[PDB]
């Protein structure tokens, strides 16, 4: 039914199935060490598989990203106990920079490494804490990530589709159905994840680390390239500084394609800006214009069905949240309102 998801999931699975450092049984031991707060043990465990003499030259993106995933869980772990991994692990930083080069991504772990590039089986899944809530946390992202990537593709395609065309409404309705997975993610999180366990036990593992003379943020669903999708959809031309800064902050953490998608659309008006300009020039008595705008409004409706419940979720945990959440929600409502005013 959401048939575009399959190829994305299949590329994720290629990385999930890769164990080039033969680290599976070793990374499974990390949660026990984190529970004991055993920093020397954690370093000693990494040094058991960490390449000291470089990366095998037969490797490609898949193996390098898999290697970054396995070393990566030790990065957030060591920082969680108060230590810069690059300061406490000999030869680690060069390795991290080599993997950042091989994958064209930061020299640490990201959301991608800890979720969709991370195998799902109990005898294989990598984790910081080994907690049920962490298992649930990773799954919440696996629900929607492949659908999100498909949604980005659909958004780029929709950009060049004229509102006068019946394709616009059809494409808009299809983009909605993919973004509905974002809502499924939140419903799943609110049902299965303890806010208190997240804040007290999970969140301490996602702090920044210093590599190469700069700071790199830890894994978060904030790194999901939804912001790129909405760059193209509504936000590219926005003059909100805080929002611009927010997008530029997480940009390095997404796949290179989406960094390129983002670059391509910064110089153009957003989809919403073109669609509304077209609607005012043609008229709303054109049925394809009416259906186009109606379906586009439902796209904004589903984004809000993710974003509003997600704010409550974050505030519930931080009751045990960064204000940008509220600001982004307000912006999205304004965009939806513009689409509504196009029909009222
Ligand atoms: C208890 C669970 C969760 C908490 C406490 C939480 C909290 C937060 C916080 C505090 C931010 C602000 C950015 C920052 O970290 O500084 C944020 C942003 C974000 N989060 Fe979550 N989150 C949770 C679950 C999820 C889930 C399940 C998803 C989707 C799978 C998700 C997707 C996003 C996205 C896409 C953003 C960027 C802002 C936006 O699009 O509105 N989060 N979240
Ligand atoms: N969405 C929030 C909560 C979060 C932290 N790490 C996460 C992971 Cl690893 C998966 C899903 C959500 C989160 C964030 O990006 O910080």
């Amino acid at each position: 039914t959401l048939d575009r998801v399959g190829v994305f999931a299949a590329t994720h699975a290629a990385v999930a199935a890769s164990d080039p450092l033969q680290a599976r049984a070793l990374v499974l031991q990390l949660p026990g060490l984190n529970r004991n707060k055993d920093v020397p043990g954690i370093v000693g465990l990494l040094r058991e598989f960490l390449p000291v003499r470089g990366l095998p030259s037969g490797w490609g993106f898949v193996e390098a990203a898999a290697a970054m995933r396995d070393i990566g869980f030790f990065l957030g772990s060591l920082k969680r106990h108060g230590h810069e991994p690059a300061e406490v692990v000999p030869g680690l930083e060069p390795v991290l920079l080599d993997l950042a080069r091989a994958t064209n991504l930061p020299p640490r772990e990201t959301l991608l490494h800890v979720t969709v590039w991370n195998p799902t089986a109990a005898d294989a899944q990598r984790s910081y804490t080994g907690l049920p809530d962490e298992a649930h946390l990773l799954e919440s992202v696996r629900i929607s990530m492949a659908a999100l990537e498909a949604a980005i593709a659909l958004t780029v395609e929709l950009f060049d589709v004229s509102l006068r065309s019946p394709e616009f409404a059809q494409r808009s309705d299809e983009l909605e159905a993919y973004l509905q997975k974002m809502v499924e993610s939140i419903v799943y999180a609110y049902r299965f994840i303890s806010p208190q366990v997240f804040y007290d036990e999970l969140r301490p593992f996602y702090e920044p680390i210093r590599v190469g003379g700069q700071s790199y943020l830890g894994p978060g669903a904030v790194e999901m390239p939804l912001f790129v999708l909405e760059h193209v959809l509504w936000g590219s031309q926005s003059d909100d500084q805080t929002y611009r800064e927010f997008k530029e902050t997480y940009l390095p953490y997404v796949l290179p394609a989406y960094r390129a998608v983002y670059a391509r659309f910064s110089g153009e008006p957003a989809l919403i800006d073109r669609a509304l300009d077209e609607a005012r020039a043609v008229g709303t008595r054109d049925e394809h214009v009416r259906a186009g705008l109606t379906a586009l409004e439902r796209v904004f409706k589903v984004l809000l069905r993710f974003r509003a419940p997600h704010l409550k979720l974050a505030e519930r945990a931080y009751e045990v949240a960064p204000s940008m959440l509220g600001e982004l929600l307000t912006l999205t409502y304004a965009a939806r309102s513009r689409v509504r005013a196009a029909l009222d």
